[PDB]
């Protein structure tokens, strides 16, 4: 059966975070509800972990990383509720772990007794939030140019957008060096392992990498962030609009950027990335401006040595993906593809 | 034995409706910073999991976390051991693992703005509510005061951090919208067996109420008791003789009675005092909330109903928490929630 999986164990567990403490003692005579900040120990950015170990695995664990405001669903089924890279790569006998990152799903929302994140006189998160709309993530991931279009040969799956944009949330303004933390002592625990990111966790899996010797390998789906040594960002030009740019790059200290030229890395993108410039379609345009930072980025990393790669999946014979194109209906060709890539580099076998 | 063989798994998205914004949506201009022009938001949605055994014998569980949890917590104990969800689908059944609207996986509904607010209207509160590490020590028995154990306890220690780093707020949605997603829930699933814990105790039962499909419910360490409307018992103040427990929740008579029409135990561990006990808040509040609770089930048992309390002492089991389905003998506690669906009829095709 393609759905069926045999684990020799699963489960989930929590790591990272740190403790913040409200003020005065804890007395256990007191009311305890209505809950109270008073001698109140919080713990805040902790991360959960979800693994399934197929029986005799063969080669690294995979850590799947969801794309901005999304959780470890994303691995696991597809909109229309077709098996996910997680099943599909226990399968394949790896090691799956699936994380919901410090302020997203099973993580921490780091909030108290008080006005959203806040604890007494301490901000530890904004207490205003943003999110996306239905109609900004339907441009943000390509369904169409616009909210209810479909491109051409699709492979959304089309009839379950009630489900997919259901699994799509606000992220609390947790620092970015917080997320990383987490994910860097995961890689800690698990030993070496291949990082496979989306969009948001595209830069915070590079940034990870460069900090933890056991990742091994990286495959980023549609980084939405690029990252280059600190004063070396290529001039990149803003949008067809004239006013926008995309996200301002990261940059990082030379030292830890050339790690990144140590290990294989494959950044993959889907289909109706514009060539030209589209002054119609802001987030069409922002793509196909992100796509040729990152070009510009794995050029950075190979100059130094490096292993990286640019895979657009029309090049590859599949056509019409979306930016999550590891839950689209041709996501078991996508998910042949980083078989491929795993394969390649020896990180399939023990 | 930690081995498991599944026919298929996956999770799926149920409930929630949407709200939308002021204005209109333009492709052409910036999308980020995201705006609420235009816009249309789903909220209050719940994550649903699903492991399905090969050959699945009974009706299938839906485990439902307590307040402030998610599916987590019958995945595998703070230690790492096996949770239900492995164990049940060790014994055949197809197990459901939910995160409710506003935990975990389950829509937090939020938008541009201060937290929970589309423009003028206040769909959650701003100001939230959480508990601290001291407040659930005591609030699931570990022991006494925060930092101390029972000396029977069957709580993982050395493994509190990963415990408590499972537990969250949740934002003000209503309970009916709760219970609404998981009443859809019960209608995709078919016949099923509802498996609650603390705050979802009452929700489940009112879930029964709307749900023919529940054929029965085991509740671990309810935390507010339900009646007939009108039929409030009686129940004491704390021993601090000014404190009360959680205001019970009242319903219908037609709706109470459908729930004599199902098996229903109400499981409680150990360390809950016989007698008043001003100096633990909590111990007492479990003293009087579990006595209501055996008030609530002699008013089912009057209408016709099988309701018992299992208290896990008299089965032999000592020191469990408020979570004794992640205790070091979740094991026996498993058994005995095998005992029940066997009992019933709930683990035969
Ligand atoms: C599928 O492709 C995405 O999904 C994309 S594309 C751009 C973003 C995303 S994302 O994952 O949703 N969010 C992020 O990358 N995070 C983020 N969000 C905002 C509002 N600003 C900033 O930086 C200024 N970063
Ligand atoms: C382990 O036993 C529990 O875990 C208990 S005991 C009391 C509560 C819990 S709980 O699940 O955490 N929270 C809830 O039951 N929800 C809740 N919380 C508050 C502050 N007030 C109200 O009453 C309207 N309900």
């Amino acid at each position: 059966s393609k759905r069926k999986v045999v684990l020799a164990e699963q489960g989930s567990f929590y790591i990272g975070g740190r403790t913040v403490t409200g003020p005065g003692k804890f007395d256990p005579s007191k009311p305890v509800i209505p809950y109270s900040n008073e001698g109140a120990t919080f713990y805040i950015n902790q991360m959960y972990v979800n693994f399934q170990a197929p029986v005799r695995p063969r080669g690294l664990p995979l850590v799947f990383w969801h794309g901005g405001g999304l959780t470890g669903h994303i691995w696991e089924s597809t909109p229309d509720g077709r098996p996910g890279f997680q099943t599909l790569f226990v399968q394949d006998r790896h090691t799956v772990y699936t994380i919901d990152q410090p302020g997203r799903g099973r993580g921490n929302i780091p909030t108290f007794n008080g006005p959203f994140g806040q604890l007494e006189e301490e901000s530890i998160v904004n207490t205003v939030t943003g999110n996306s709309s239905k109609e900004g993530a339907w441009v943000r991931d390509r369904l169409g140019p616009a909210p209810g279009q479909f491109f051409e040969n699709s492979q959304f799956p089309r009839g379950y957008e009630d489900n997919y944009f259901k699994e799509m949330g606000f992220s609390p303004s947790i620092s970015s060096d917080e997320i990383v933390d987490a994910v860097v002592k995961l890689v800690t625990h698990i030993g070496p392992c291949v990082l496979v990111t989306h969009a948001a966790s595209g830069v915070l899996g590079m940034r990870v990498a460069t900090h933890a010797k056991n990742v091994r390998g990286i495959v980023a789906y549609e980084p939405a962030t690029s990252i280059f040594p600190k004063g070396k960002v290529p001039e990149i030009p803003p949008l067809a609009d004239k006013k926008s740019q995309i996200f301002p790059p990261f940059e990082i200290q030379e030292s830890y950027f050339k790690k990144l030229a140590k290990i294989p890395i494959q950044f993959v993108f889907g289909d109706n990335i514009p060539k030209n410039p589209k002054s119609a379609y802001w987030f069409l345009d922002w793509w196909r401006v992100t796509r040729y930072a990152h070009s510009l980025s794995l050029e950075a990393i190979n100059k130094l040595g490096g292993q990286a790669s640019l895979l657009d999946l029309p090049t590859a014979g599949l056509r019409g993906n979306t930016a999550f194109p590891f839950t689209d209906r041709n996501n078991v060709q996508v998910a042949s593809l980083l078989s491929d890539f795993l394969g390649k580099h020896g990180l399939d076998q023990n």
